[PDB]
């Protein structure tokens, strides 16, 4: 088959496409309820740029992951006749794929704050479409608060918030009592089956459904929500041997993974429909329970998890922990099986474990993780005044506080919480605050060369190959680049050999390198080395004194910071929790005394994620106000 304006013709939307734009015409702010499907994201922008809206400034939209952000730009390219860049392009942060000829713009919702930091009218916009807002983000809630700001100066602009819930309400009422404009839109029965007794593995359980699906239910293709991108591509190898395993005569059944660190040529198959005898199994993550829209899904297998932040207020620390889902997002993944038809979803939990064991809503991700980044993002905009913020669902005031007095400790925030020249030149990074800080102390610790490397490195997934059949032979490969002072080092370890080999395809063959991971992490450094060529922040090499990157590292991450028990693993200087250094540490047959990590992940224990080896004399050196017992 159908041409693509046949395809745009049959979508919910277009009967309301003369109403949709009078009612933009007729109001500043917007409010547009419409199921999944339904056309929001990839007609609206269109829509409004057929008005004319693009001769007074750009059409901007919010997305909440990569992969929503670059699917839709690639698409609505497709749509509107024009090369992916130009007209339509999208903004992701290391990636900007727009130029002086774009007018309709999709960016993560991260983007578009840092826009405001840069131009707090956005006058480069004549019209702002906060896109998926129901996802509820950090970033999402931190816009709205900025937004309605920017629609008191800002006149002649147009707020548009779209939502598939009707938690439109609660945004209609943030937004001066907007009005609600609903799409109406086909929803099919799906009918839930729940498991008799809970699963061992719901992986395994997942597997077993998906074959059981194929092979014994009428055509319609799959969808399957796992928790991360190591879970799926393992999901998807014992899938297809599994299916290998049953012989040369059994219908096809074309495998899908769906992740932000996928390649462009393997996120426009999920969009392909399975050729004629075959069948499709989308194994993504909670992006495709509303962000991505897939065509001919009739099944949908649920193991009924989410990798999610969760946060300590009393240590302040957050973390991605692998949950139950709330009772709201298991009625989103079910009403994706009846999109173009009835469907079925199997809840791999029990009816009980719903009722009882799940949430009705989760609790938005501004009142479950750490603010420090938030509030400097916010005093980089001359919001000084946090109470005065109006938060759609504020955070709690011993957070704000919390996010503060961490700043204060790093050398963002002065005695007056207002921001210092270190504050000030860690807001020009798109970085975490410890990542920035260690970038900034490097410029004074004479070592910015090498941290610029580092801060790449660390921006990067998947440096390291290491294939299921050769994972003794990879170990013994990697090892080759440990350094004896740590993880941070050996990460530079293999971007300057690389870079010696003259950044050399074959020789990442031959060291079980990934060389796209590699080439990304030179890109960001490219970009990274451009702020601090456009602040005069000096770029300079430690030569052979790395104790100097040691202490930058110290300098940024003394938070982490843990001492090695005498009997098993390391206590945290913070809250004294049992941590250990990960089998993949350059430090794993050489632990030390005293160590900075990158990251805590909860796996079978609490383990530390890219340790370095430091002297316990830093911590008072590099983190003063980090102290107490410091009188008489
Ligand atoms: N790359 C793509 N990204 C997103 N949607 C796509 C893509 N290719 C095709 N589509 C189709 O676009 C259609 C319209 O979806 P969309 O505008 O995203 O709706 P809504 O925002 O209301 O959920 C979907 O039916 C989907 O299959
Ligand atoms: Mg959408």
């Amino acid at each position: 088959q159908m041409s693509i304006l046949e395809q745009r013709e049959s979508l919910p939307i277009y009967k309301l496409k003369e109403q949709l734009v009078q009612a933009v015409h007729d109001n500043q702010i917007l409010i547009v309820i419409g199921e999944t499907g339904s056309g929001k994201t990839t007609q609206i922008t269109q829509y409004l740029a057929e008005a004319g809206y693009t001769s007074r400034g750009k059409i901007g939209c919010t997305q909440p992951r990569r992969v929503a952000a670059m699917s839709v730009a690639k698409r609505v390219s497709e749509e509107f006749g024009c090369c992916l860049g130009q007209e339509v392009g999208y903004t992701i942060r290391f990636e900007d794929c727009t130029s002086p000829e774009t007018v309709i713009k999709y960016m993560t919702d991260g983007m578009l704050l840092r826009e405001c930091l840069i131009d707090p009218d956005l006058t480069q916009y004549a019209i702002i479409m906060l896109d998926e807002a129901h996802e509820r983000t950090i970033h999402t809630d931190v816009l709205f608060g900025l937004l309605k700001k920017t629609v008191q100066k800002r006149q002649d602009m147009k707020l548009i918030v779209t939502s598939a819930t009707l938690d439109a309400v609660k945004f209609s009422q943030y937004f001066y009592e907007a009005p609600i404009f609903t799409i109406p839109g086909r929803t099919y029965p799906v009918e839930i089956l729940y498991t008799k007794e809970p699963e061992t593995d719901y992986l395994d359980a997942s597997l077993i459904t998906v074959m059981q699906i194929h092979l014994t239910e009428p055509p319609g293709d799959i969808l399957v929500f796992l928790t991360g991108q190591e879970e799926i591509d393992t999901a998807c190898e014992i899938l297809y041997e599994r299916m290998k395993s049953l012989g040369p005569d059994v219908p096809e059944l074309i495998i899908l993974p769906v992740y932000s660190a996928l390649p462009s040529e393997m996120q426009t198959r999920i969009f392909d429909p399975a050729p004629p005898g075959s069948r499709k199994v989308v194994i993504a993550t909670n992006i495709a329970e509303t962000s991505l829209t897939i065509d001919g899904i009739y099944y949908v297998v649920d193991p009924g998890f989410v990798k999610q932040k969760v946060y300590n207020s009393k240590t302040g620390i957050d973390q991605l922990v692998v949950t139950p889902i709330s009772q709201a997002q298991a009625k989103q993944r079910a009403g994706r099986a009846g999109r173009t038809g009835p469907g079925k979803c199997y809840r791999l939990y029990t009816e009980r474990a719903y009722r009882d064991e799940m949430l009705t809503t989760n609790v938005p991700e501004i009142q479950r993780t750490n603010l420090a980044s938030t509030v400097l993002s916010l005093k980089a905009m001359g919001i000084n005044d946090l109470l005065s913020f109006d938060f759609m669902d504020a955070p709690p005031m011993e957070t704000l506080i919390t996010a503060m007095e961490q700043l204060y400790t790093l050398g963002a925030l002065d005695d007056e919480g207002l921001l210092t020249r270190l504050g000030r030149r860690m807001a020009e990074f798109p970085l975490e605050p410890m990542l920035c800080k260690m970038l900034i102390m490097s410029v004074h610790l004479g070592c910015s060369e090498e941290m610029l490397t580092i801060v790449s490195m660390l921006s990067v997934q998947n440096v390291f190959y290491r294939p299921k059949d050769k994972q003794a032979l990879a170990d013994q490969k990697k090892a080759k680049f440990h350094q004896t002072e740590g993880d941070h080092l050996t990460l530079l370890a293999v971007y300057n050999s690389w870079k010696n080999n003259k950044f050399s395809n074959p020789w990442c063959y031959e060291n079980f390198i990934q060389a796209r991971s590699l080439r990304r992490a030179q890109d960001i450094r490219k970009q990274m080395l451009g702020i601090m060529d456009r602040h005069k922040l000096d770029v300079v090499s430690c030569g052979k004194s790395t104790v100097r990157v040691q202490k930058a590292i110290c300098s940024g991450f003394f938070r982490n910071a843990a001492k090695k028990d005498p009997q098993e693993g390391y206590r945290t200087l913070i809250d004294q929790q049992v941590v250990y250094i990960h089998p993949s540490s350059a430090l794993f047959n050489r632990q030390p005394e005293w160590v900075v990590y990158h990251e805590l992940v909860l796996t079978t224990k609490e383990y530390m994620r890219e340790v370095t080896t430091i002297d316990p004399r830093w911590l008072v050196e590099f983190a003063p106000a980090f102290f107490k017992v410091s009188d008489p």
